[PDB]
C-alpha cells in the first residue's frame, strides 16, 4: 500500500524533481482547502521552517480521531497511513485541536511511530502537519522554493475568498519573512 509510493513515487506525484518535493505542500494545503470549502475552517497558514520542514496549519474541526469499525485504529492514524505525503517523507507529525484536546502522531516513511496521544488542552479546533520530504526520494533538491508556494497560495486566496492564507520562510532565524493573503 504504502511501500508501493516509495518505490513508484513518480507514479503518484509525478516526479522527484523540484515539481514533486513543491506538489507534497500542495497535497497537504488541498486538505485545508477542502476543509474550508465545508465551511469551518477560514485560516490556513504554510511555514517553510529550518532544514526545510512544511508546517501546514489551519483552524477547520480538526482531523477525526474516533476508533475506527475497519482498523480498530484512530481516524487520523487511518488517513495518515494513506496518505502519499505521509509516505513520501522521512519525518511527519500531525497535531489535532479536537474536542478541547490536543492529539499527536508522528510518523517515519509513513510508519506511526507511536500510538495516537493526547498531549494537552486546547479552546481552538484544526489539524497542524509538519513534515520533511524523504532526502532519498528527493535527490535533485530538498528546498523549498518562496516565491513559487507565494506565487501559488495568492491565487488559492484569490480562488478561495474570505480565507486567510499566509506564508512565513523561518529558515533564516535572523530574517523572517512573510506574506499573508485575504481577498474580501
Ligand atoms: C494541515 C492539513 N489540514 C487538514 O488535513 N485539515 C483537515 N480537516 C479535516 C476535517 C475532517 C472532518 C472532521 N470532522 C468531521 C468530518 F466529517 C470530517 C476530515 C479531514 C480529512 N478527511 C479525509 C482525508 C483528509 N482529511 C480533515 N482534514
Amino acid at each position: 500500500g504504502l511501500e508501493a509510493v516509495r518505490k513508484r513515487p513518480g507514479m503518484y506525484i509525478g516526479s522527484t524533481s523540484e515539481r514533486g518535493l513543491h506538489h507534497l505542500v500542495w497535497e497537504i494545503v488541498d486538505n485545508s482547502i477542502d476543509e474550508a470549502l465545508a465551511g469551518y475552517a477560514n485560516q490556513i497558514e504554510v511555514v517553510i521552517e529550518k532544514d526545510n520542514w512544511i508546517k501546514v496549519t489551519d483552524n477547520g474541526r480538526g482531523i477525526p480521531v474516533d476508533i475506527q469499525e475497519k482498523m480498530g485504529r484512530p481516524a487520523v492514524e487511518v488517513i495518515l497511513t494513506s496518505s502519499v505525503v505521509n509516505a513520501l517523507s522521512q519525518d511527519l507529525e500531525v497535531y489535532v485541536h479536537r474536542n478541547e484536546t490536543i492529539y499527536h502522531q508522528a510518523y517515519k516513511k509513513g510508519v506511526p511511530q507511536f500510538d495516537l496521544k493526547e498531549v494537552g488542552t486546547t479552546d481552538k479546533t484544526g489539524t497542524v502537519i509538519r513534515f520533511k520530504a524523504d532526502g532519498e526520494i528527493f535527490t535533485e533538491t530538498t528546498v523549498y522554493n518562496y516565491e513559487t508556494l507565494q506565487q501559488r497560495i495568492r491565487e488559492l486566496a484569490f480562488l478561495n475568498k474570505g480565507i486567510q492564507i499566509t506564508l512565513r520562510d523561518e529558515r533564516d532565524e535572523e530574517n523572517v519573512r512573510e506574506d499573508s493573503y485575504h481577498y474580501e
